């Protein structure tokens, strides 16, 4: 199904967003018509998951589910926070450029709140969730973002242009915040997705 809502997980870290900026300039600098495939400053987000909220009580409905996730969520993570370290850079087949997560206790700990959320927003009427592996990123560009490019040559990222931040750390978000965003709203003044409500695992 097309998913129009998601839970996110906000990039706070200002030095993870910073070094992207750096990463996007970069790229930018070598070839200028990439311009309209970064992603916009101040949208920096994990996807925790996605979902179908397609009417008003459906919103609603999304935003009680989000509420009944946050004790899961602090179960979970038993005392400990959860630390998500963004290194290197990866790509799916060209297309859509990412910052990967690093490998560790973490990722288990990831995938544990993302099922659990699959599973506290379907018992609550909402299609949520994939069948497809979930495989966290941090995204910087979307080649379909600019559609202009496959019209003039440009069909897949360059890895050299992105080859000296290819084991660069970029930092770490402890996770504290979840957010329930629309995909297809307005965005914010600030750059980020539209939202409807948020929770916090926190403190």
């Amino acid at each position: 199904y097309q998913p129009n809502y998601f839970l996110s997980i906000p990039i706070t870290n200002k030095k993870i967003t910073a070094g992207i900026k750096v990463l996007q300039n970069s790229i930018l600098r070598q070839d200028n018509r990439l311009t309209k495939a970064m992603v916009g400053d101040g949208s920096f987000h994990i996807t925790l998951l996605v979902m179908q909220l397609l009417n008003e009580d459906e919103v609603n409905i999304g935003t009680d589910a989000l509420l009944e996730l946050k004790p899961f969520v602090e179960e979970i993570l038993e005392g400990k926070h959860l630390t998500l370290p963004f290194h290197g850079i990866g790509t799916f087949q060209g297309q859509v450029g990412f910052v990967k997560l690093a490998d560790g206790d973490h990722v288990s700990a990831l995938l544990e709140i993302a099922e659990t959320a699959k599973r506290t927003f379907q018992e609550k009427g909402i299609l949520a969730g994939e069948s497809r592996t979930f495989k966290p990123h941090l995204t910087f560009m979307k080649l379909s973002k600019a559609p202009m490019l496959w019209k003039k040559g440009v069909r897949k990222i360059e890895p050299g242009l992105y080859e000296q931040f290819i084991d660069h750390r970029f930092g770490e978000e402890i996770l504290y915040q979840i957010d329930l965003c629309s995909m297809l709203k307005k965005k914010q003044s600030n750059g980020y997705y539209h939202c409807e409500s948020s929770i916090v695992i926190g403190e």
